[PDB]
């Protein structure tokens, strides 16, 4: 990285101060006496941003002028955190900056602080994007990020009366330094209107129109050359009663990018996301034909432009079904305007999509009723039926006899209502179609879409995914980061897999120590933190055992919280008695229209409020609702961790990501055999994590037996005291009845099955409270679950779909 | 310097738009001169406030709902002396200084005279050094763009932020709250106005340079945000989030009437919005101030602050300076009101009874009840004191009330700024005259030391440096440049009187604007201009009082001449008619599409060709004003008398080398004055005999028999001659100019007619016309917007220019 010491290094940290300087003056307006910490947030962002024009402007030149395939990732959420730091790191200029600023006489903590999270997704789909971003630009691949610039992103959490409150996510009040608007290359969007059959072919008329306006944010690589973009979608009314009303309905089609919907795993049929899907899928697909027109590639003949070379030169990923109108509005280019013949114009389409599929979750698919795609987008329905129907021809040429084979397999679902089944036609419309880690992958061929895999055998494909280590190591955790460099050098942060060289310091009681303490410096910080948000005192000795993750009935935080409510019982029953110390944090957001999640975080600070206080239990127990949690904040409190909890239901969990950054970062893992815990468990040896539980086979023989929660509470003491209390208003003595529905739920309607793994849940508790107490075994497990992270670097990830999807080069 | 013009010019273009210059726009080298020169007021912009801050000079605060700005790029460099050198750069990097300035949005942010005055003012007060602020409303939409379609107005929404404003700062981190509704308890520690829906007001601020000086002021418009913080009082989550829209609709559009009140909810709502954010303000700036630290430290409030009311639009300032001194800062309402009559001054800019704010009072007592409560209290006390000096005269009350007790019961605005206000002013001779003497006779009688004149003005920087440099260097090459900052200079002029050399020289600048001006036009319009003709222009947005309708009857008239007569002398002309009509204002819209339909026959008839062409001309607005006004040779400025209270066209013109046709009205009367009654081609009905003919009764009919040439032109209107697929189209008109014209139309027309023959006659005479130019020319000193704001500044404000 850049030098801040000898001739050049001096000059170095005196243009960055120099700079500074002339932000703060010319492009913040402001008089170093009436400053503030924000304004110097400012002109540094302002100054670091300078830092990365050169290379922006000379890797859009580089594209254009030797034409490498370029890969488009679409996708509705990016998941993007904080970006000072991030730049600062990537472009080398971090230890000239921190100079500068400190030369100043200011606090550059303070000043990355004052950063807004870009918090433009839900959860692990959004922060997936963001990761692959970061690893594509370092990878030095011409990749683009195409989504929506959402005036407000996932909602701030607060807690009032131990509930979730919602506030909306302004995250734009002050400006954003890291985008540059670009209304020159608005593109419109067409809504509604009709379709004519005509002499001319078939048209789609009358539409409304709205304008999508680009945003573009710099993706820098690490330590390259290379500044990839992030291109995001806003919407406008078009320029083209009462005149006051008509100017005000302007409002109307903005609204399109006004808000992030704050789902997370959960599919809601609504007529303005069925629009932003569309919004974004418009938008970006014009613009990388208009590039491709533009390019070397472009060329024409007596049939129009020539878009042979279209999928040679063109990738598009399809980031779950929620950009699958990519499909239909490719063919819609292809046949309507450019006047392709079907045939070929299906061809290139399926050689320029493939599609990832993120969850096996019933109630997360997208199923949208037909009415309301004929509504909004007619030619689209028409396109759909089309393919459906070719589709459908063939797989009867196949099976003649097989009737229920084509129900099983239509694009269409008939009953009732009729809705698109939105992963089918992905499936069909693209040429590889790939799960996110090797359990799901395996139910997504093999069970899910049994029926396309069996025709189509090489389609289907695994990519388990990925982490940046430099955001979530590098970053996040800098004396783990430190540590690690000194004892095996800088290489790993490009090559993730050279962690296993930290092998050579097992039984090395100097590196363990080493360790250790980098973990205490990393939690008597976060309990800083923790002090002045909370009304907890903090026993700096306790294990720091952490749930943090969207709020989930399939996620089980419940069990986690069943588990708190244990271990307070065995401390009142036995005072005296040995107790290892923890400090229990659970954290996430419930989607506001999602009531049982929203039940289970006032049922976790209900139970906070009664531990917390009790004065026998004190410093033996403690527990915190994290409340926001969100991408700044994970880098918080990961690094932090001492034990993570990674709970679903074996077969729920397509892969989980936050499972990847607590082992990257020296925590030890409490989890089922589930998603990429199943990889992690194979990297690290499976006796150095905690599993426990029901495997996926379990779950089905428990599934075809019948599964009867109320044997699991009478057959276990434990548990029934806990569920009592629950039940009887122990915890909620002014409102004994609050917690009604989610015993209910747990009794009648638990489809994950949360008593059927509760007493192999809380023996495998007792198991880490062991190994806590012996700081030598527990940091020699802790070493190998750091020397075994290398597989889930989102390099590695990237490479894979480079390699075997995309068919591009890293460079 | 232009060295490093260039030089910032290109970090610009890379660092700020992030553009190879490979794939630059036209836009994008636009922005970039922008901040180039932006970058130069900086320093000052700085060490101004630093000044102000150090020194403590009595503030002055323009409030207006309105400022009609126009473009900022050419008027920043001539008043920083940088466009000379940016020109050269420009030029040198291989482009068009001209065709940048083309790609800027105007800050349309008003609809005529009453904004551009704000404007103007903000220019002199910057050149006078005067500790000066504007405060207003960013609106995110300005007055619309007006395109004709089929003869007829049509609007489109003024996107000017689509691209940005390189020309403003955000200042999100001095953002104030405003409250709506909720309700009032007047408890023991004081009155309190609780349960109120906030709307926020975030501060956008534009440098304000002076001409040639070290003063760069500041316009801080604000705009509506809604609030953040969870509210224990508070549904669908995404609804909630759209729902957001309604608190920031407050600042969406500017209410596109001129001269015309309308009462609807959101206005009154955006008047609230811009009087609390910017009272907030000031207070914290007095209270941060070396006067902030002192029985109470508001005694030296009214010397250290002046605020000046542009027209009623913000008069809830007073009741709300009341508010805050009463229920936030606990001053007694005795002191609080006398403080708060010493800080305000109000202007009155018309006498037009349908532009007369006159809210109902359940609309205020629903959104303001505490506003309305001072209100009644203000209202008590001035009637309490009216019984007490006239015992018997019970209608006395009725006229001087501040509220209309006429079923629906209504505030009159005009009489809470005349009561609340040290000092009210008309904005010329004769309105101020009617403002003092008949219109609020009552007050000026109790009150008489408080009623004033401030004739209006223009600024010299934009309506003559910047419009027409050929212009402003001919002068400066004779008498050299210190009439920039002291126009009563241009009086050296008339030492010229008889020298044709230079008569000759003023005549080409002319031929040189019109050239140009032919130039646009024939590009905009695709219709062939005479050089030679004689540019005849209205612009001025389109009102029945305003009477383009008189004009259209002289087109017409002159039309049917030429068919009668092919073969008669007939002195060419080119008659441009423009603005916009309010998209309510039914009349306007009709007689754009007389003057559209009108056009479209005298155009294309073969038989007239040369001699007349007619155009509407589209979008008038500022930067469309600096084109066409300093190619205009006849400035129509033909309001009947007694309407239009000033007038600012009217002196644009007559600084930029036209001759006036018009009646005896507003600043007309003062350009009179100044330059000789014969100097102008004045025709028509004075006020006193406007009077006279109100006494009488006016029966339009009786001019229409009596007048062969008028009732051929009401005829042909009529009957579907300009119409001929709708022949009864104009049958509107029609019916008002008989039965119900309120402006005596066919009353001026004679005078008129015979007046413009002799304009006509004039224009043959290239001596005698430049001769009477330049005696215009030379008598327009007065109408600087300088010698206004010193007059202000003397008698009104107590402030010193430096
Ligand atoms: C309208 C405006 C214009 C400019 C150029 C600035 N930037 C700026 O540096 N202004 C100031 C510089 C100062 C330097 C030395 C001493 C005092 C200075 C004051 C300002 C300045 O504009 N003061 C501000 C003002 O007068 O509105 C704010 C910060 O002060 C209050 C909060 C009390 C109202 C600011 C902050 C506002
Ligand atoms: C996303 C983005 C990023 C950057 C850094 C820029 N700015 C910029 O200068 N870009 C380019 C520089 C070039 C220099 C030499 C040769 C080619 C260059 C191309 C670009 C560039 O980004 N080209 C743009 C693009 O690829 O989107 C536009 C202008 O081209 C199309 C309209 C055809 C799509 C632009 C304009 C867009
Ligand atoms: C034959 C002829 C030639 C030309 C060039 C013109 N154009 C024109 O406007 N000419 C003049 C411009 C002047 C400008 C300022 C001062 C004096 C000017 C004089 C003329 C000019 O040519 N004057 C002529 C002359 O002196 O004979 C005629 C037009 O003037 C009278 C009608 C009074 C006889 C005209 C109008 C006629
Ligand atoms: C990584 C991350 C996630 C994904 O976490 P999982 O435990 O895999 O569900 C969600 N939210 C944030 C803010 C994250 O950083
Ligand atoms: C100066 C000006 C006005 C005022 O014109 P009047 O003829 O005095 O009514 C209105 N609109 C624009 C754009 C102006 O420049
Ligand atoms: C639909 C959706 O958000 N699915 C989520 O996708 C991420 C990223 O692949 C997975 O890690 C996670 O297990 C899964 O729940
Ligand atoms: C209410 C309103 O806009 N009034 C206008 O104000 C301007 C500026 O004072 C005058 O010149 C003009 O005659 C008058 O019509
Ligand atoms: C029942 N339900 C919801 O209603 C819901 C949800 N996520 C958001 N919502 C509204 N999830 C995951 C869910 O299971
Ligand atoms: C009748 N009328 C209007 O209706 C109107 C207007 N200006 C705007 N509107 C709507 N004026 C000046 C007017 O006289």
């Amino acid at each position: 990285q850049i030098s801040i010491r000898g001739i050049v290094g001096v000059e170095n940290v005196a243009e960055l101060k120099k700079s500074f300087n002339r932000h703060l003056h010319f492009t913040l307006v402001k008089d170093r006496n009436v400053a503030t910490t924000r304004d110097y947030y400012f002109a540094l962002a302002h100054t670091v941003r300078d830092h990365l024009v050169g290379r922006w402007i000379r890797t859009q030149q580089h594209y254009y002028d030797k034409c490498p395939k370029r890969v488009y990732y679409l996708s509705l959420e990016f998941y993007m955190g904080r970006t000072l730091q991030n730049t600062m790191i990537n472009l080398g200029l971090q230890n000239a900056c921190d100079e500068a600023i400190y030369q100043l006489g200011l606090d550059i903590e303070e000043l990355e602080e004052i950063e807004e999270d870009a918090g433009l997704g839900n959860g692990g789909l959004g922060r997936l994007a963001a990761c692959f971003l970061d690893s594509m630009a370092t990878l030095g691949l011409a990749a683009y990020g195409y989504g929506i610039r959402y005036e407000y992103g996932i909602f701030n959490q607060k807690i009032r009366d131990g509930w979730q409150v919602e506030e909306a996510d302004d995250w734009l009040r002050y400006g954003n330094p890291w985008e540059k608007s670009r209304p020159e290359f608005m593109l419109p969007v067409h809504f509604y209107g009709k379709v004519e059959h005509t002499n001319t072919g078939t048209k789609w008329i009358d539409t409304q129109v709205v304008l999508a306006l680009p945003y573009d944010t710099p993706v820098p690589g690490y330590m390259n050359n290379t500044v990839n973009t992030m291109r995001l979608w806003s919407a406008r009314a078009p320029n083209d009663g009462d005149y006051i009303q008509a100017v005000l309905d302007r409002n109307l089609a903005e609204n399109i990018s006004r808000v992030l919907y704050p789902n997370d795993n959960f599919f809601e049929g609504k007529e303005l996301r069925l629009k932003q899907e569309y919004f974004v899928v418009a938008a970006t697909l014009q613009d990388i034909i208009r590039r491709f027109k533009a390019s070397k590639f472009g060329s024409t003949r007596g049939a129009g432009t020539v878009f042979d070379a279209f999928p040679d030169q063109v990738a598009i990923q399809l980031n779950d079904t929620h950009p699958a109108l990519a499909i239909p509005e490719l063919m819609r280019i292809f046949v309507d305007i450019e006047k392709l013949p079907w045939s070929k114009a299906w061809e290139l389409t399926q050689k320029t999509f493939a599609y990832t599929n993120h969850t096996v979750l019933p109630e997360a698919l997208e199923r949208w009723p037909v009415d309301l795609v004929e509504k909004l987008l007619p030619r689209h329905l028409e396109i759909i039926y089309e393919i459906n129907q070719k589709h459908l021809d063939r797989i009867v040429a196949l099976f003649p006899k097989d009737v229920d084979r084509l129900r099983r397999m239509s694009l269409i679902e008939e009953e009732g209502s009729k809705r698109i089944n939105m992963a089918h036609l992905c499936i069909v419309g693209s040429h590889a179609v790939n799960g996110v880690a090797k359990i799901h992958s395996d139910i997504v061929k093999t069970k899910v879409f049994k029926d396309f895999s069996e025709l189509e055998p090489d389609k289907f494909q695994n990519k388990t995914n990925g982490i940046t280590p430099r955001r979530w190591l590098l970053l996040c955790n800098p004396g783990l980061a430190e540590l690690i460099a000194e004892k095996i050098g800088e290489d790993y942060v490009k090559d993730l897999s050279q962690l296993t060289k930290l092998h050579s310091f097992l039984g090395d009681d100097v590196f363990l120590r080493e360790l250790a303490k980098v973990k205490q410096e990393n939690k008597l910080k976060f309990s800083q933190f923790l002090e002045t948000e909370y009304k907890v005192k903090i026993n700096p000795s306790s294990m720091f055992d952490v749930q943090v993750k969207r709020i989930h009935e399939y996620k089980r935080q419940l069990l986690n919280c069943l588990h708190v409510i244990t271990m307070y019982n065995r401390i009142k029953k036995d005072p005296k008695k040995l107790f290892v110390p923890r400090t229990v944090i659970i954290g996430g957001k419930a989607a506001p229209g999602y009531h049982m999640a929203k039940m289970i975080i006032k049922l976790i600070t209900s139970v906070a409020d009664v531990v917390n206080n009790d004065p026998m239990v004190g410093s033996k127990l403690k527990v915190i609702f994290l409340e926001n949690y969100r991408v700044s904040l994970a880098e918080k409190v990961i690094p932090a961790t001492d034990l993570s909890e990674q709970i679903s239901t074996a077969g729920t969990e397509a892969s989980g990501t936050g499972n990847m950054k607590f082992m990257l970062n020296g925590a030890l893992t409490i989890g089922t055999m589930d998603g990429a815990n199943v990889e992690m468990a194979e990297e690290a040896g499976e006796e150095n994590l905690f599993i426990f539980g029901m495997r996926i086979d379990d779950v089905a023989a428990l599934d075809k037996k019948g599964y009867e929660a109320k044997e699991y509470y009478e057959a276990l003491p434990e548990l029934k005291l806990v569920i009592d209390q629950i039940d009887n208003g122990f915890f909620s003595p002014k409102q004994p009845d609050l917690f009604k529905d989610i015993i209910n739920m747990l009794f009648y309607h638990d489809r994950f099955k949360v008593f059927a793994d509760y007493e192999a849940y809380v023996k495998c508790q007792d198991k880490v409270s062991q190994l806590y107490m012996n700081p030598k075994a527990w940091n020699t497990m802790v070493l190998k679950n750091i020397a075994a992270s290398g597989k889930f670097s989102s390099d590695r990830t990237i490479k894979e779909y480079a390699q075997n999807i995309w068919n591009v080069e890293p460079s």
